[PDB]
């Protein structure tokens, strides 16, 4: 029980927390039913709105005025945000020429800058392309300060699981903030955007920014503002909080913005309509630039424009309905609009079918607008299956589309579709004495800010998904200087130890300076416990485990001018054992002759052997990996068509080409027993995906072998998988399908890093902060 009787009297937004049963008068209050019965009275005054006339100059100050123009409000931190401009003959700040500050210039009892965050729900990157004639205010931001010409958000690229994800740096499966909405099956009960379950703190995992500021001593403003508090007053709070007694004043600041997302659901994200919102977002982040002036500290804080995704054009004549694919749709429940989630309507209904239903929902259109996916089959980038609140069942849906379960208009725009589609991609601009001045800088993801928050502020960051340092180039000083990672194992180099009468694997075959050539950037790290061997070849080296019986990793390099040639038809069938590896170490062919639905393939490709001698090396047991005959068909083309192809048109490529082991879809390197899948007989292992880096120079003009500088990386997380049913076309010809396979599950190096426990590009000649900008590089094919 809270007794609203008493009074906020001189508490307005106090900071001190408040429980029962004494009353609050906070921003969580209004929300929980604990105000005071004076808190709206008091705490939320309107009278003669925000901004300071002429007429109101020096005025007598009156309590009941929203803000003040009195002689005494600037002691009272309490003004209007336009005051200085009205009644002493200031200037706005956006009016002001921009001017490089090099190091913060802050007003007495200021011991570092503080940080405020100010984030825009829906604001899609292009928005920013309207420049000074719509946002005269950001505009300034973004040209004086750091700009990305945008951020990439979370799937889904919805607002609950994005804005917790700015706060805590960690993908929404390890939040556990999967969506708008979801439902846990443990809890048995759901979560939604509106109604009091949000409230409680067992949906919300990891530690989100203001904790992570509290529990290292460093004091938060509010993260959380309620919907009935306008943004006005917002503003004035902020300010208020900056012009506290030295012993109170917070370090971290947050305002938040629904538009322009309301506005870009009700007119689409290129209507006319858009313009009025963005005017008055500006007007915003105006009147909280005229107010940090009004306090000396516009050369002091540090700003942060942020937002948490885009908005794509979306009406309802782009609809599909499940009941045309499916004949009972009222006994499940769907998670519908731009993705799509199903389960059972009654929890754990045994007559659920859920390979019926996803077999109904495969390919079944000539243009159908979604795809189903069971979670663990997601591209790898979504990092989207972790957790028990992600259902089995997920529909991808075509962007401009919205998939509901049945037919049983008023929105243009919606967003939550596939992260890297363009119409999804949101703000991100940085100003103030730690940031860059006039500074471009890569797109990057927001997975990765909450490490320069906590950089900003001289925090230490809970763990989390970013990839810390990989973002130093965006500041002047604050830097993270990473360490790199201990390799864990050392590598055997066996040389010769048996001979050919050694070996009875069942296989038959009827006829420096690798190192140099072909490792450019080092060999890769193993860090964690194992045993491997190095192996050398002209054409191509490798890190072959002695535990799961192939490569770990392939190595090798393909000139701009390299020649694709046939494999002889005497060697199709042509397995190889490999004298320096140990029998019991080995592979046998017997599995695969007797496993009627697994064939093999090889991680190095005999097509682009440097000669006929050298062709046979490919054939080696050592080489050789377990594919499904339907991956075949993709692997083969990538080997054959796809690598040269990239050679040719990057002037030479550097590849690395592995497998990777995530049965538990945890997007991390599986251990020995969570394996669960082997060759027939065997006991080699299956891997879930075969990934691809694909490494050349950023200057094209140089070969990949002998670059200078920045470095250019392409690289993918293929699904290993017995049918192709993912891909609608496939009974084509692979140059009909293939590539948009690929495209699907690109992939960045960081991402392969987690599932496979290595190292990359330990030897370059680049920097540290440069490199880890690299891994986390992702080519979207946009
Ligand atoms: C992205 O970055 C994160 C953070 O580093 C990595 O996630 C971590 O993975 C490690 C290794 O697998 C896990 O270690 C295990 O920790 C558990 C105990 O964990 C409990 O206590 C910790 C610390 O307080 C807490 O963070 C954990 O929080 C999980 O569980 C909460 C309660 O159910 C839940 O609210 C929260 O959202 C989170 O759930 C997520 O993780 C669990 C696995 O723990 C998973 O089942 C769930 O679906 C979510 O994904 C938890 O209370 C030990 O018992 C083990 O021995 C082991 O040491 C970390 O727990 C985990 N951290 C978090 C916060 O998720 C990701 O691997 C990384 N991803 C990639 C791809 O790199
Ligand atoms: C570093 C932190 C980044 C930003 C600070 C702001 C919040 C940090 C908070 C994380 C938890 C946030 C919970 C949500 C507050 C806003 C809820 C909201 O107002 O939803 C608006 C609604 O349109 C979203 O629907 P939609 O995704 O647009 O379909
Ligand atoms: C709820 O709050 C009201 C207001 O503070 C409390 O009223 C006071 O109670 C004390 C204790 O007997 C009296 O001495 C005061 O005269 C009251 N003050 C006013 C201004 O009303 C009330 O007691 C609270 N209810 C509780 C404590 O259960
Ligand atoms: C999958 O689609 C088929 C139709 O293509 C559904 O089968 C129909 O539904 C009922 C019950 O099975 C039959 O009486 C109809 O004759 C079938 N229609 C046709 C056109 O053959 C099947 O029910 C769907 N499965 C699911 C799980 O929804
Ligand atoms: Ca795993
Ligand atoms: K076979
Ligand atoms: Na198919
Ligand atoms: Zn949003
Ligand atoms: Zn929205």
């Amino acid at each position: 029980w809270t007794n609203t009787s008493g009074s906020c009297k001189g508490r307005c937004f106090e900071l001190q927390e408040v429980g029962p049963p004494d009353c609050r008068c906070d921003n969580l209050c209004k929300s929980y039913s604990s105000c005071c019965h004076d808190f709206d009275e008091l705490c939320l005054k309107t009278a003669r709105g925000w901004e300071c006339t002429k007429d109101r100059c020096g005025e007598v100050r009156n309590e009941e005025n929203a803000c003040h123009c009195s002689e005494d409000c600037l002691s009272r931190g309490d003004c209007c945000t336009n005051y200085q401009v009205v009644c002493k003959g200031e200037s706005h700040w956006v009016d002001d020429d921009c001017e490089e500050i090099r190091v913060p210039e802050c007003p007495a009892g200021f011991v570092r800058p503080p940080l405020i965050i100010f984030s825009v729900d829906g604001f899609r990157a292009s928005y920013m392309k309207k420049g000074s004639k719509v946002m005269p205010n950001i505009e300034k931001l973004r040209s004086c300060g750091t700009h990305a010409p945008y951020m990439r958000p979370v799937y889904p690229t919805k607002t609950f699981p994005n804005l917790y994800t700015l706060a805590t740096g960690l993908y929404p499966e390890s939040h556990g903030i999967v969506g708008n909405s979801m439902y846990d099956p443990v809890f048995d009960a759901t979560f939604h955007l509106r109604g009091r379950e949000k409230f409680n703190h067992r949906w919300w995992g990891g530690q989100p920014l203001w904790i992570t500021a509290t529990k290292q001593g460093v004091r938060a403003g509010t993260f959380f503002w309620s919907v009935s508090i306008p943004h006005e007053r917002r503003i004035l709070t902020i300010l208020q909080w900056l012009s506290l007694p030295d012993n109170e004043r917070p370090s971290v600041y947050a305002f938040y913005s629904e538009q322009p997302d309301f506005s870009g659901h009700k007119y689409g994200p290129f209507g006319p309509e858009m313009t009025n919102p963005l005017r008055e977002i500006d007007k915003t982040v105006g009147q909280l630039m005229d107010g940090l002036k009004q306090l000396k500290l516009h050369r002091c804080v540090n700003v942060i424009f942020v937002g948490d995704h885009g908005m794509e054009d979306v009406t309802c004549d782009r609809t599909e309905f499940l009941s045309n694919y499916l004949t009972n749709v009222d006994d499940i429940t769907l998670v519908p609009g731009t993705l799509g989630r199903i389960r059972p309507k009654i929890p754990n209904n045994l007559k659920y079918d859920p390979k019926a239903i996803i077999a109904n929902l495969t390919c079944k259109k000539p243009d159908q607008h979604f795809k189903p996916y069971m979670k663990q089959h997601l591209p790898k980038r979504l990092h989207y299956a972790n957790n028990r609140r992600i259902e089995d069942l997920h529909l991808l849906v075509e962007r401009r589309w919205h998939v509901a379960r049945k037919p049983l208009c008023f929105f243009q725009g919606d967003h939550g579709f596939d992260n890297k589609v363009n119409s999804m991609q949101t703000v991100f601009v940085g100003y103030g004495p730690t940031f860059k001045y006039r500074t471009k800088v890569p797109p990057f993801e927001n997975i990765e800010l909450y490490n320069v928050m906590c950089d900003l502020l001289g925090l230490k960051p809970a763990p989390n998904n970013g990839t810390h340092g990989s973002l130093n180039h965006l500041l002047r000083t604050n830097t993270f200087r990473p360490t790199l990672p201990e390799e864990v194992s050392r590598p055997n180099y066996p040389g010769i130890m048996y001979l050919q009468s050694d070996f009875d694997l069942g296989c038959t075959c009827d006829d420096g300076s690798t190192e140099e050539r072909h490792l450019l950037y080092g060999r890769p790290a193993v860090l964690y416990r194992t045993s491997y061997d190095i192996l050398y070849h002209t054409d191509f080296e490798s890190g072959y485990s002695e535990i799961f019986l192939m490569p770990l990793w392939t190595s090798y390099t393909i000139s701009k001018q390299a020649e694709v040639s046939s494999i002889p038809e005497h060697l199709t069938n042509c397995v190889r054992p490999d004298v320096r590896v140990s029998p019991g170490f080995s592979q046998n062919c017997l599995a695969y002759k007797n496993d009627k639905q697994m064939s093999y393939g090889f991680l190095f490709p005999p097509y682009l052997s440097s000669s006929p001698e050298a062709k046979y090396d490919a054939f080696l047991v050592t080489n050789m990996v377990p594919m499904y005959p339907a991956f075949k068909r993709v692997w083969t083309y990538f080997q054959r068509v796809l690598v040269k192809k990239y050679a040719s048109e990057r002037n030479g490529v550097n590849v690395i080409s592995g497998p990777i082991f995530d049965y538990n879809y945890n997007g991390l390197r599986d251990i020995e027993d969570e394996i669960k899948q082997y060759v027939e007989g065997s006991s080699i292992p299956v891997p879930t995906h075969y990934y691809s880096i694909i490494t050349s120079c950023l200057d094209f003009t140089q070969p990949a072998d002998k670059c200078d500088g920045p470095l250019s990386v392409s690289s993918f997380i293929l699904p290993h998988r017995p049918d192709n049913d993912e891909s609608c076309n496939s009974s084509e010809d692979e140059s009909k399908w293939v590539e948009e396979l690929m495209k699907m599950h690109t992939a960045r190096v960081r991402d392969i890093e987690h599932l496979t426990g290595l190292d990359f590009y330990r030897k370059t000649s680049r920097s540290y902060s440069e490199i880890l900008t690299l891994k986390t590089y992702l080519h979207t094919y946009e």
